[PDB]
């Protein structure tokens, strides 16, 4: 399995709290690792639960001015409870979640490297749209299939094409 994980590159307040966290903030983490908290989308959650140690995931910046894939990271820790679903403080708090059996989960990713060059959502859309008429590996990419999924699986095909655009100028 291969994945795509979205996060806020530039600052933005939610329920009063800032959810900012780009690829650089991950690199700036001890051992360049962090807990990918926040996810409250059932379909997104069930993917987090299905991730295996070692599998890789593109770090996607969900920005307005410059959305795209800036780098790569890996899963070093399998799903477990998201501590913030309970902290009444956090904007992702959930009253319906029992500590006895949490509804929300998270995983731990470690930084690996950056793309040999940034990949704009614009670049991804054109090829995607292109393949969507000629027949290509990005014909059914989730990034364009699910406009609102923060955690997404990618077939080796799509993954191989994203990496190939990395070796182009």
């Amino acid at each position: 399995s291969h994945w795509l994980m979205k996060s806020e590159p530039e600052s933005r307040l939610e329920k009063g709290v800032d959810v900012k966290f780009s690829i650089e903030d991950l690199k700036a983490q001890p051992k360049q690792t962090t807990c990918w908290d926040g996810v409250r989308n059932y379909q997104a959650r069930n993917f987090l639960r299905a991730m295996k140690l070692g599998e890789e995931a593109f770090f996607y910046h969900s920005n307005c001015k410059e959305p795209g894939i800036a780098g790569l990271m890996k899963i070093v820790k399998e799903a477990y409870p998201d501590h913030t679903q309970f902290e009444k403080n956090n904007p992702h708090y959930d009253p319906s979640s029992k500590e006895d059996n949490p509804k929300w989960s998270m995983v731990d990713v470690q930084f690996v490297r950056m793309m040999k060059r940034f990949i704009p959502l614009a670049e991804l859309k054109s090829y995607h749209q292109a393949h969507k008429a000629t027949g290509g590996p990005l014909k059914n990419m989730v990034l364009f299939t699910r406009q609102r999924l923060s955690i997404q699986p990618l077939t080796q095909e799509e993954f191989d094409f994203v990496l190939s655009l990395e070796e182009l100028e």
